[PDB]
């Protein structure tokens, strides 16, 4: 049955995203509130790159708890209004809320257990998520988390527009990356929820750089400067500076002062230097962190 923008209610704008904004909207026809993403896309050499068609339909394709529910996709001349159902809020808006006490630990090692299902999920479906943060990370009242907002590939990259201020996408964003390799992998996905997960912990971004070679500083002064050691192949990367100042490694107990040994023993796996030894999601779930994981309902309000 088909749907159309005439169907739908405009409640208000819950926020923007890369390559839109989403608006909580009222299915008049069965008073379903759900989320619309509006997507203008430029027909400009009239789309079809076909690396960009193949890997959006691998998105439409995951069904999985923790990925966002994608109802129907309506198409209008040079518009695509993406209908999602409707949950609660971020996990940013979410860690800001209760920034004063924290979130309980229960609630981080579930959400953290949640995303590593929903990663593992895309990752033996092909699918990366390319820019993972709290801020694209969705929660609802069940006590669950979904994958939201996704990234696209190949630099540019599907036919849309964005229209978005600049990035604190660097502050989750993998070593790899930042050094400029061709050719990266689903690790890259593993290093950001790394970093979600101190956060969650610490109350505070982990490296907040603004730019490039400020954010791998910062990796640096925490984690230490890489070597050939530690990360074989570091020091020939494309964007790789022997000039680099080198930092050792700060110890976790202060970085992370309230995990214990099972907490950062995963998080240094999650934030290995080496993508080849830093640890899948499918292995992440094994680990003795979750060994009494449980579904907490989170205390929310507006
Ligand atoms: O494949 S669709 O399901 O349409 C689709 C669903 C969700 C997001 C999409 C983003 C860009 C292009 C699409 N396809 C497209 C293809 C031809 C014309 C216009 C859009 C997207
Ligand atoms: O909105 S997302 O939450 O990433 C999303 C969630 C679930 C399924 C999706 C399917 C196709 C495109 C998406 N996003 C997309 C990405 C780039 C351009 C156009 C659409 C999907």
């Amino acid at each position: 049955s088909p749907e159309f923008m005439e169907n739908f209610q405009k409640v208000e704008k819950i926020g923007e995203g890369t390559y839109g904004v989403v608006y909580k909207a009222r299915n008049k026809l069965t008073g379903e509130v759900v989320a619309l993403k509006k997507i203008r896309l430029d027909t400009e050499t009239e789309g079809v790159p076909s690396t960009a068609i193949r890997e959006i339909s691998l998105l439409k394709e995951l069904n999985h708890p923790n990925i966002v529910k994608l109802l129907d996709v309506i198409h209008t001349e040079n518009k695509l209004y993406l209908v999602f159902e409707f949950l609660h809020q971020d996990l940013k808006k979410f860690m800001d809320a209760s920034a004063l006490t924290g979130i309980p630990l229960p609630l981080i090692k579930s959400y953290l257990f949640q995303l590593l299902q929903g990663l593992a999920f895309c990752h033996s479906h092909r699918v990366l998520h390319r820019d993972l943060k709290p801020q694209n990370l969705l929660i609802n009242t069940e006590g669950a988390i979904k994958l939201a907002d996704f990234g696209l590939a190949r630099a540019f990259g599907v036919p849309v527009r964005t229209y978005t201020h600049e990035v604190v996408t660097l502050w989750y964003r993998a070593p790899e990356i930042l050094l400029g390799c061709k050719y990266y992998s689903t690790a890259v996905d593993i290093w950001s929820l790394g970093c979600i997960f101190a956060e969650m912990v610490t109350r505070r971004a982990l490296f907040p750089g603004d730019s490039e070679i400020d954010q791998l500083f910062r990796i640096f002064r925490t984690l230490g400067t890489p070597d050939e050691v530690v990360w074989p192949g570091v020091t020939s990367m494309p964007d790789y500076k022997p000039s680099f100042p080198k930092w050792a490694r700060q110890d976790f107990s202060k970085v992370v002062p309230p995990l214990d040994e099972d907490g950062r023993s995963l998080l240094s796996q999650m934030l290995h230097y080496d993508p080849n030894k830093r640890i899948s999601a499918k292995a992440a779930l094994a680990h003795p962190f979750f060994q009494d994981v449980t579904k907490p309902v989170p205390h929310l309000r507006l």
